[PDB]
């Protein structure tokens, strides 16, 4: 009942409402010292958007994902699954990373040291952004513990820009391969629909072709691409068409549906995913929490494919 | 209709009754074939409230549809085949859910006993239960065609719970689950009842024509009650609802499905869970309004 | 008076105590789409028109928004702070919205003037909902023929005395109205003005800067003096209110009146002989939680109460 | 210690959980708390717009704007130095059952008061105040009501669960004394010949802060006070996020100054109600409620 | 077109001309191949107004696209092939629709005569009628490739009505209905007027290639005027529009259907009916911005390297 | 004019480019301008909500509501007739590099002031003012700060790029004299024991505009004044579009009257900061900022004569 959500309400009463007792993601228990806990998975918020080239507001993403997640908490077995992920995984929400707002360098180092300490304690990580730069420190900690990783990357942009400043949310996947964190030749970038480089190692499955092909065919290609490398899964929510995810800093039309998106994440269940994150929710631009809702449903789906093991 | 009873070609002005249809606040002894009733109720919601403003938002946006003499893609005017009146909204003591339930059933029972039929606007989905209780008394046991992200077959809810109507309605002999279909479902459901659950995942993958064919086989020749929860539509098309769930139907798939149910003997129908407080540029109200008009056009198709 | 109190404006003719449902006619007053031969003392007309706007359009939705939000004021049997019910003292019907070819401002002008003259020539008085402020000029033309030259009690951030610009221009009515002998500038006051105006015309401009500092009683005393004892036409542009209170308008100007000051000022005009009145420039596309519409509905209701006070 | 790694969060954004990032205590009855914050996610008794059920969460979320202030303006101490405040979460009741809410909130309130704890409560619609008054009156006896609202809510022929009937019922049950009670900001039809003293928005906006405050102190005398604040007391310009808005209301300046000047009153319990986030604009209603809520703890801390 | 003529790689700053292109308020005598004109006008609307803010909304949001050297999925920069200038917005007395109509045509005739081509941002769809009057003088009778939820072939109506241009234009001999296609229609339409209607229902169920294959067959060898009404897109993608109709196109299918008209002789074009007061997080304006950029790219593609 | 064909645009909508439809001058250093408007699209220093980067563009777009007034109320002349004002667009820095912003803004500010141009700057968060003070202090010497805000921003234990620290760093670096400086509208925890005179929101609301202006004039005396206006000085009802809102602020009425009354002061530079359009409601925050911006140009034109 602790690790379920029966235990994070007033008087520890099971809150059946899709509204009340909205604190931790999915009403999962708060543990602000997660390093010595009995958690299998530790949810972290990264309230950061200093590395944005478009709209800011990403700093409020972790809160929005948590707030809207009460819509999913009532499902004992989250559809369409035949078990409860809370019975299989012990998940805690450790709150948001504390850093000096206006110091991206302090954010970077403290986030890297946070992950390094979790991973060294045998805890796995589901992380909420924040702009997509937060994924770089996370990959620096993950590469140290799990080795070089295949990147499964849901996005409208490839973020492989070579001539940006240090704190730039469009330069993580130029920097990660350069530092030997990820292998481009085993990495896949799904839903791309902005200018990208073709003759790097990355396999780009653009939104045009992904919206035309079947989910099972895209999945089969992804399964082959990654091989047997440990996967880091990163979902930029601007992968979804702005009709489904208006609340992003860099929106691009001709994106994926929320249906196609959840089906693709659902289908990655057989892979070795060591870490994952959902980034770039900007609630200042969200409409009736639909962007936040997509991020939270995808976040819960990521936990369910780990529980599927 | 309008000031000076002048034909209003605008998509804006003289927004009163749904589709600028005549207001008849005493519709029981009227010449009407079909009666539009608003149920301004959301006390049985488990998610967001705001459903109480549902009927108003659906009426206001319906001016967008009114100018169409023949509504696309139909070859006739449904107003030339049906006398439809808008009888206003149910008056009940707000905060008294029991009084709502009693007054809605009596209203419906009085309408049906006058040989009138009912297109109802919610309001949360609990309003369907009083509507089913009255329809059952006049039309007997019914087949349920139920568009939704949720099955609403919960057995441990309080009396006024918008997730319990289709646990209670089978028990009360109002509907036959074995001839009932549930379309758009994408939240935890009990597989081991009579209902055929056509989940959003498969309905989005399958063809519209092969979904329709299967619905027809299930319902058979039973008289249908057509209930449309608007959170069936993906929050991208229907943000203005109390319990949104991602991975839902497009408005295109939704209208095509409702359009292809014309051959069924549909005795009653409603559109529920429109929450204008959460709606964006009236796109949810519009979908609810357009689907409601489609329901009158499939009745007119007879 | 049950018909005119809104006991017959709901399903089964049941009194709706809720601030939500049966939102049709303003304040749930009965719909009369042929109001000319009715028992109505006062007739409410929507003018869904914004073609004459210089800023944002969307004024055309003003009438509908004012009606929908007005259910918030219906539950009060005696509207505060009055000790009677205006619905029991006045027969008030809502005749709906003016039907005109959208994109034809001339037809709007002619049909509105024809509609108004027919109401006045039937012994009815008019409370009109805009729409942009140009709707006042057709209404002033109808009123001028029936009651004679009037005193304009004008609430606005703008004087709208522009002697240039095209015919269908919502900043020109009160240059045109004096020229056609519809109003007397000498007995006219413009309240809330905080945009460039002509000082040396006959109008008395009580700018928002001084109106915000001065007492209500003192502004009221001055307005009473300016009008004299001529018949008054009361036009209220909602953008008179600060954007804080009325964000839903086409031409917002900061440093406006509070809703508290505006409702008090109209309340203090009760002694004046107001022969016709309107509320204009509600643009619901730019409104925020119906706060502009609510202001327009309350002020419009106050205009009916200061007629009922007599 | 309500942040990751128990670090001091100087931002006005991060770690937005308990009100003002105060410690979460879901079993606060046997705790060390002087004051307990409860959320009541309820809006079934609403006559206008619903959406009050999200009130508690929106007040908590926006309260990150106020937490960075060690001495919240304009005070010369920290209320966390003098008071031990805890956020006990939201009342768990069956959504659709108004009776379950009422009984469980009274039981919650009665256990807190019997345990020596005092209650700041966020609504939710104003009906929640009656179960809270029922609890308070058992423990503290008959009370004076300092009531901020656009409405007097003294309706006599409403249904059981009506957010406009509490202050007909509360004198009827001997919970409050109208003769020592005041209703500040009323600008809607009210009954004149009840014991209540109504300081309507019209006279309050015209009169000075000091002369209004002095009159309120005269009325209450030395009676134990229950302070209740319906946010629609504020003008829709300042509080657009509410179920039943009325124009010609109080400014946030005048409102915070009135609450700040009630500090020498014997206030035994208080609440802030009718925040409806669905109708809010950039959280300014939530912020006003949240700021008023902290002000109420500071006037308690000043003692 | 930035402070100190520095390259602004941000998706935010220096949002003046469409895609930060140079402003040329007197473009007639310039080196321009393609001139962008804002027509801030919505007086002919029968639904909501606010289309007057369309051009500005399209310009502001266009910063999201400027950073792309080669706009996806193209293999060239359209700016390296076409000299493009934004000439600002048409200046007419607000409340005078005839002045707008006369000045928009007069402006259009001057550009065409000087050897400039036109990409025009609306504004309600009536702006297309004065444009076809200028284009039909310079290019003769044209084929209309029409993206819309409405056919706008309404006989009757007033003079200035955004649902009548394509009843008026054939009568005056600006367009040939028999070589004209109307894609995305999902409201009452006239079946026998020469126009080939491809309704949203069939468009959504058919393949992009097979619709493109048919559109080529219809327009023939005629010079094409491409007019995109943004309400062609489903309100889920284009909520900021005066007359929304449900069951529209995805932005995906829309850009895919335009992208596949690259071989057609498109002489002029416009994007209309963006009403920013009803838009949500600039998604309608962004669709209008992205589609406008695509229209320049199918001209940059059909023009050589 | 800055319109299609250089025509007079009397509309409050169209040709929305430079602030108040003033001419765009991207190289203003050698121009005939008296006053230059610069956008600083930067919000990286914020401790609350971000969005300030879009502030400059929002202020420009809303300023069309003010341009039609030849003599802006309640003035008896045109500032555009007395002052030569240009908009030089927005500062171009690598987004995510706060250091580059600071250095490039100072160098830009020093170059303008070295050429005899005066600065009206739009933020962006309030940190942008520290680079501006460094530049002004080099050309004018130590200045009296007239500072409208809900916050004093004198925090001594923040990171380098922090929007709540400028007026601790500024007096330390000899840019401003606290003893001749005033902070108007404060309603948050503040240090009382610094040289600054704090006129908190509660007292300013209770006092007459006359007696407050009288106090400010005495404090500054005859030192060169830098007028910096954080828009959150206004109550969130008037300015919801801000990053760190605080209830119980000034009305837009009181705020303009207070600025209007500073006309006799020697104000050498000025800025308006912390407009976050993501949190604005029907542009009312941008309008207030744009109107207060225009008022600052009028009190300069008034003093100039
Ligand atoms: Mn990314
Ligand atoms: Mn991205
Ligand atoms: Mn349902
Ligand atoms: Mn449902
Ligand atoms: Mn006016
Ligand atoms: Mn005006
Ligand atoms: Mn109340
Ligand atoms: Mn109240
Ligand atoms: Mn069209
Ligand atoms: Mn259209
Ligand atoms: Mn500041
Ligand atoms: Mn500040």
């Amino acid at each position: 009942l602790y690790f379920q959500g029966h235990m994070s309400t007033l008087g520890h009463q099971y809150d059946n409402s899709l509204v009340s007792n909205a604190f931790g993601f999915l009403r999962l228990p708060m543990n602000f010292q997660p390093y010595d806990s009995d958690a299998d998975w530790v949810i972290t918020g990264v309230p950061f958007d200093m590395a944005t080239s478009g709209r800011a507001g990403g700093r409020h993403g972790p809160a929005a994902i948590r707030q809207v997640s009460t819509n999913l908490a009532w499902e004992h077995n989250r559809f369409p699954w035949n078990f409860d992920m809370r019975e299989r995984l012990n998940v805690v929400d450790c709150g948001d990373l504390v850093y000096a707002f206006g110091d991206a360098r302090e954010m970077s180092e403290k986030l890297q040291a946070h992950a390094e300490k979790l991973l060294a304690a045998g805890k796995r990580m589901l992380s909420f952004g924040g702009d997509h730069f937060v994924t770089l420190p996370l990959l620096r900690a993950h590469a140290k513990h799990f080795g070089k990783m295949a990147l499964v990357h849901f996005d409208a942009h490839t973020d492989t820009y070579a001539n940006g400043c240090e704190f730039d949310h469009g330069t993580m996947f130029y920097t990660a391969p350069k530092e030997g964190l990820i292998d481009p030749n085993h990495s896949v970038q799904i839903g791309i629909r902005t200018e990208f480089d073709k003759d790097n190692g990355f396999t780009v499955l653009d939104a045009c072709q992904v919206n035309d092909r079947s989910v099972d065919d895209v999945i089969a290609q992804v399964k082959q691409i990654v091989g047997d490398m440990p996967v880091y899964l990163t979902f930029d929510i601007d992968c979804l068409d702005p009709a489904f995810a208006p609340g992003t800093g860099t929106p691009v039309i001709g994106g994926l549906t929320s249906d196609r998106a959840i089906k693709l994440v659902r289908g990655l269940k057989d892979l070795n995913i060591v870490g994952m994150d959902v980034v770039e929710v900007a609630p200042a631009y969200d409409q009736s929490e639909i962007t936040a809702l997509a991020a939270a449903t995808l976040a819960l789906e990521m936990l369910y494919i780990q529980a599927a093991k």
